[PDB]
């Protein structure tokens, strides 16, 4: 079970969708939805999903406050990614390109997410926000142009962001790089 937590964002059912065709047991569920009755899932896996506004992550972070009642692995997707930076002590601002497009980024890191990719990805993202300063005890997976923060883990912990949206088909990848999520979760 990978539960997507749902932060009002455009693309939430296709994080869904994607994971339905890959076989993957998967809900999605209001971010307010309190704290034991996520526990009571017994979810395997964690996706904050995108969505407008870091005003509007609901119990996100409480997740993050008690991970230590989850240990699971946990990813974040755009406002996602943003909104862990931010929790784990980075820092997050207007980039310097609002509209979405296809960007190329360079995975540096293949680690998990992006085992067995190519090295460069076309991917669907905005940088209308994104992480300026990395957290503490987090690193680098990828990198653009304008943006040296593509993707991000913590370096202890199965804590995950992407500032590009995977579950949009777009992304070159993106089915993969959930799928490569997804097997994260299935094994400890």
């Amino acid at each position: 079970m990978i539960v997507i937590m749902d932060n009002g964002g455009q693309y939430v059912h296709r994080i869904w969708r994607t994971l339905r065709y890959l076989g993957v047991e998967t809900k999605i569920i209001p971010n307010t939805t309190p704290l034991e009755e996520i526990k009571a899932m017994n979810p395997k896996g964690i996706i904050f999903s995108g969505g407008p506004s870091l005003e509007n992550t609901g119990n996100c972070e409480k997740v993050l406050e008690h991970y230590d009642e989850f240990n699971v692995p946990i990813l974040g997707i755009c406002l996602g990614h943003q909104l862990i930076a931010k929790f784990f002590g980075g820092k997050v601002g207007r980039g310097e390109k609002a509209e979405y497009s296809l960007v190329e980024i360079e995975i540096i890191d293949e680690d998990e997410i992006f085992k067995g990719l190519p090295k460069r990805l076309k991917v669907w993202e905005s940088h209308m926000d994104e992480v300026k300063e990395l957290p503490p005890k987090f690193k680098i997976l990828a990198r653009s142009e304008t943006c040296p923060i593509e993707a991000m883990k913590h370096e202890e912990l199965p804590i995950y962001g992407v500032q590009f949206h995977p579950e949009v088909a777009h992304t070159e990848k993106g089915e993969e790089i959930l799928r490569n999520f997804a097997k994260l979760c299935g094994e400890l």
